[PDB]
């Protein structure tokens, strides 16, 4: 039954058929077991490994490398060296990169939380129902209650289902449905039916929604709603049904796969179209077994070439530390690739309870009388600092710290907040952290009493646990509290009885301590205090408090205002029935006005700067609430999203509003609107699904379960550390220290990260281009030698992957947070740069080829000295007497590898050196600014000798020779390149401009 809200408690029952003093027969409960199931949420499944595994193998890349490792077993097969029939291991390798590799993204798959099984922490396992087998109420599985039933609930009752109240057993029924709202003020509920069918949660007033908790009270119900279909199965469904895109960055690698695919796959063929040397080769033999291989030989080498192995281990690494330096600033990261992303955000969605605000009631301004002549009435107004229930903080009086005991009045409204008050303060220790005891907004006034200290008590060497409540007692025990009238809806009030207790009985006159909204309470005040005398409420003095309350209640400020008044003469104890609550009224008249306070739940302080700061980079900050529109909107002004005094009508709607716009008019509505209120979760997501309909990277920011929809939905989901369970495990980043600046600390780090990371990500894809325009060239003349698949892996991996991950620790730029959030769909790689690679990758390229040639043509070590035929080496065993004066063995000697791999290595750590900067030169821009990028450089040189001068590790490759005529010409290239690699990024930095 949705219309539930919207139709009487009689109606409801009829919808039903069942009588509000006995509950359902088993028959309907049967009947409707089967028609509308159980009342659970569904779990989810989550994982497989069976799926999860093959999964990560779905990527392309990795099929190619994959689809390389059996091809190098079949090269493993080969009997025919084997020497090298060792060396078969390439592919395990080649292999145990990839399983390596998988079993990483398996971990960050390991850490993935079951979101709904926390949201499915807020039913509870039993429920009353009331039925037609038992008078006495049965205490069921709440699992088991279907639609029809007859619910009762009491305090600290957790709520089964969404349930339409019947009749309400105590004077009030407050409830915290915080699960919705997000926020920790218990509503007071009644049974009246709220008439509109599209009201949110919010105005549905009657209702009980399953998840919610019973504040106070006890009242009796008829269930509307089960399982999926409460209004917590919609954040469920939200929750399971937004599926989260692939990282921007992971797209460009996605796409950059497509394309290598397609380039590897075309060249592998376009080699058999230059078959001009193969057409007849042999003296006699053709292709058969032996010879087709070259063919294969060639692929998993080109394959090796292109494929990037190890790039997913230097950004893991990199990410890593990334996600270690951000944790020093309190900022748990719980995804890995949601670093990166969070650079690039253009807006940034925020919860305001919890989130921007502290969460914790705090009494902002309080005012009492001053003089009374005639039709002038002035007023005593003072302001209170402190933004959460800790008692820190003062009160003042013109922006000057004063003392509230010097004023009469103060006294007597410290003693109103602190008698006619059920809640408490208390300290927990093991959170460290005053937590209220009772509703937020009478624990307001309790750690108000504590700020002000009106009889001026020692406290400062008080034990932090006994600070809480100080104030507090030295009140209680100067009043003996004999009962309290609860609050009731028809009066908007509450009072208390209290009698002295003093010396000499109660002599001095018993006092009734009377709080409650403002109108009410002050018709009812026939007299006012001015400090310790009592004068006549006339006209003109409470025109005055009623403007000064009209204007907290309204404008910049808008605060809760509560009226404080007593009564001097009470009547007697012995003729008030206190059974009557609608009598309590009468109880409550002849009263004397005393002062007036005004609450708020205030900011944070580090809120404000932090919205100037985003301002200043490109950012906008939308808050999202579902508290009132004019409170979120008071919040916008002290947070810097509007102006103190900015006209806000079009820039702020309700979720009500928001769902009468037509779609088009709310998808540009979120461009403009900076304040949502009095929403409901669906809405959030709704608002963050529009903002990314412009390609824009959005955040949320929130810390209840009303935010797990938006959390999910937003690119980067934020949640608070004090926040929910649930809003935790469905965010990407955690801020433990709850401050609201270590997000913008955490966006500067992730577009640093970033600006680091397209350094060492063109540094290892310049690196494959060079190497697979070797092979290219290697494989056109005829030359497999000087290159083997075994060692452009550990090229690629090693002594590549330690300078990438050293370009990770480059100083950032400094003006980097005065510039507008990076494009989203922009590419690494522009026109000149494409360029400068596309050279840089065919000199280098050719360098390893010029190493073996040189090798053989101009060298006094190279016996080879053939001056001619070098390309058709694999005729030396049919036509011997063309290539006498050698063995044909020397073909394959060690230091063709050798130099090539050193002018490979070198030239790829000078290359690491010229992938500090992009458009500034070496000169300019000193090599040692990096200590990590001089020490990733000798450590790898290092190993690259540990590669030379060990016995193992040559046996798969080859032997090192000496130094006195080989070192000497590896720098014909592998220093010149800097240079040629100084002059394009000289052309650029001047040309380009006139
Ligand atoms: C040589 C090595 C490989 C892996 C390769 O083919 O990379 C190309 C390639 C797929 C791209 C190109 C490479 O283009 C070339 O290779 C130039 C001509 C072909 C030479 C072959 C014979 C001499 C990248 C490498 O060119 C450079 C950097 O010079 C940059 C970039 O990729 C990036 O965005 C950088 C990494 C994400 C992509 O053009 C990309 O394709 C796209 O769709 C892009 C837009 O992505
Ligand atoms: N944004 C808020 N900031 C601060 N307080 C809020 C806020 N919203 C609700 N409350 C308090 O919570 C109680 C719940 O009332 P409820 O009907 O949910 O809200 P509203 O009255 O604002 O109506 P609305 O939903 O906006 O139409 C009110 O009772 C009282 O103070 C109010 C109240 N009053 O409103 O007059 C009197 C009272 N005593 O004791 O006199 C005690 C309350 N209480 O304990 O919540
Ligand atoms: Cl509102
Ligand atoms: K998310
Ligand atoms: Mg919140
Ligand atoms: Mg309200």
């Amino acid at each position: 039954m949705e219309a539930a809200h919207s139709k009487s408690t009689e109606e409801c029952l009829a919808y039903f058929g069942v009588s509000e003093t006995t509950g359902l027969t088993p028959d309907q409960v049967k009947r409707h077991l089967e028609k509308y199931g159980h009342n659970e949420l569904p779990a989810e499944e989550g994982k497989s490994l069976w799926e999860l595994v093959i999964e990560q193998f779905e990527d392309l890349l990795v099929r190619i490398l994959l689809l390389a490792a059996c091809i190098s077993f079949v090269l493993a097969w080969f009997e025919e060296g084997e020497e090298t029939i060792t060396a078969f291991v390439e592919p395990f390798v080649i292999l145990l990169i990839l399983i390596a590799n998988a079993i990483v993204g398996v971990w960050q798959e390991r850490n993935a939380e079951n979101a709904i099984e926390a949201l499915k922490e807020y039913e509870p396992e039993m429920g009353k129902v009331y039925r037609a087998d038992r008078k006495s109420v049965q205490r069921i599985k709440a699992r088991d209650i279907v639609p029809g039933d007859i619910v009762e609930v009491a305090v600290g009752d957790k709520v089964p289902a969404d349930i339409r109240i019947l009749s309400i057993k105590s004077t009030t029924l407050r409830v915290d449905q915080s699960i919705l709202t997000g926020e920790s003020v218990s509503v007071i509920k009644h049974t009246e039916p709220v008439p509109d069918p599209r009201a949110v949660n919010q105005d549905k007033k009657n209702m009980l929604f399953s998840g919610t908790n019973i504040a106070a009270g006890k009242a009796l119900g008829i269930v509307a709603t089960t399982g999926v279909s409460t209004e917590i199965g919609k954040i469920r469904d939200q929750m399971a049904a937004t599926e989260q895109d692939k990282t921007p960055l992971q797209q460009k690698l996605d796409e950059f796969g497509e394309q290598l695919s397609k380039v590897i796959s075309l060249i592998c063929v376009a080699v058999w179209l230059i078959n001009i040397g193969h057409f007849n080769d042999p003296v006699h033999g053709g292709s058969w077994i032996r010879g087709a291989i070259y063919y294969f030989k060639i692929a998993v080498a080109l394959a090796v070439a292109a494929i990037p192995e190890g790039l997913p281990a230097v950004i893991t690494t990199c990410l890593a530390l990334g996600t270690r330096r951000m944790a020093k600033k309190n900022a748990i990261v719980r995804s890995l690739p949601s670093v990166e992303t969070l650079g690039c955000t253009s807006v940034i969605c925020s919860d305001k309870t919890g989130t921007l605000t502290t969460n914790q009631m705090s009494v902002c301004k309080m005012f009492i009388i001053d003089k009374v002549d005639g039709d002038f009435c002035s007023l005593n107004e003072f302001s209170i600092t402190g933004s959460t229930y800790a008692p820190e903080g003062e009160v003042l009086k013109n922006d000057k710290p004063i003392r509230s005991g010097q004023f009469d009045g103060l006294v007597e409204l410290a003693t109103i907040c602190a008698l006619c008050n059920d809640s408490s303060l208390d300290f927990n220790e093991t959170k460290g952290v005053y937590e209220k005891v009772g509703e937020a907004t009478e624990t307001a006034l309790t750690t108000l009493v504590e700020k002000m200290n009106v009889f001026n008590t020692e406290v400062r060497n008080l034990s932090k646990v006994e600070r809480a409540n100080a104030c507090n007692s030295v009140i209680r025990q100067l009043m003996k509290k004999e009962f309290t009238l609860e609050f009731s809806r028809d009066r908007k009030s509450m009072s208390v009885y209290c009698s002295p207790a003093k010396s000499s009985r109660a002599a001095v006159g018993n006092k009734m301590f009377v709080k409650g909204a403002p109108e009410g309470v002050i018709d009812r005040c026939n007299y006012v205090r001015v400090g310790t005398t009592r004068v006549p409420m006339t006209g003109p003095v409470k025109e005055k408090i009623l403007s000064v309350i009209k204007e907290w209640g309204t404008g910049r400020d808008t605060l809760r205002c509560l009226a404080l008044a007593t009564r001097d003469t009470p009547p007697k104890r012995e003729e008030m029935v206190l059974d009557d609550s609608s009598r309590f009224m009468e109880y409550e008249t002849d009263l004397t006005f005393v002062g007036v306070v005004g609450m708020l739940d205030p900011p944070r302080k580090e809120v404000m700067g932090s919205i100037q700061l985003c301002r200043d980079a490109g950012i906008r900050v939308i808050m999202i609430t579902g508290d009132n529109k004019g409170t979120a909107i008071a919040i916008c002004r002290r947070i810097g999203i509007f102006g103190e005094n900015e006209e806000v009508a079009d820039r702020a709607y309700t979720g009500r509003e928001f769902d009468d716009l037509p779609l088009a008019e709310q998808r540009e509505a979120c461009r403009r609107a900076c304040c949502f209120a009095r929403v409901e979760p669906s809405h959030k997501s709704k608002i963050v699904e529009y903002l990314q309909s412009y390609d824009e990277i959005t955040a949320m920011t929130g810390d209840g379960v009303n935010d797990a929809p938006a959390l999910k939905k937003a690119e980067i989901g934020i949640a608070m550390g004090s926040g929910t369970a649930v809003a935790k495990t469905a965010s990407e980043m955690v801020l433990a220290d709850d401050n609201f600046s270590t997000i913008v600390a955490a966006v500067e780090e992730g577009r640093a990260i970033y600006n680091n990371m397209k350094q060492f990500i063109r540094y290892l894809i310049s690196s494959n281009v060079g190497e697979v325009v070797c092979i290219f060239l290697t494989a056109a003349l005829g030359l497999p030698e000087a290159l083997i698949p075994v060692q452009l892996l550990w090229v690629n991996l090693v002594t590549d992957g330690l300078p990438a991950t050293a370009l990770g620790f480059n100083p950032p730029d400094l003006d980097i947070m005065d510039r507008p959030p990076r494009s989203p769909k922009e590419p690494l790689i522009s026109g000149w740069l494409f360029f400068r690679y596309m050279a840089i990758g065919g000199y280098v390229g050719a360098a390893t080829v010029g190493a073996a040639a040189w090798w053989f043509m101009y060298a006094e070590d190279g016996p080879g000295v053939t001056y001619h035929q070098l390309t058709h080496f694999m005729q030396c065993t049919e036509d011997h007497p063309h290539f006498e004066g050698l063995d044909c063995e020397i073909f394959e000697a060690p230091e063709p590898m050798t130099m090539a791999l050193s002018v490979l290595v070198t030239i790829e750590m000078c290359n690491a050196l010229n992938s500090l900067s992009e458009n500034q030169s070496l000169m300019r821009m000193p090599p040692w600014v990096n200590i990590w990028l001089l020490g990733s450089i000798c450590l790898s040189m290092s190993l690259h000798f540990l590669i030379l001068y060990v016995d193992p590790l040559p046996m798969i490759f080859k032997l090192k020779a000496l130094d006195l005529t080989q070192w000497l010409m590896v720098l014909k290239i592998s220093l010149p390149v800097i240079g040629l690699d100084e002059i394009l990024k000289f052309i650029a930095r001047n040309y380009l401009e006139g």
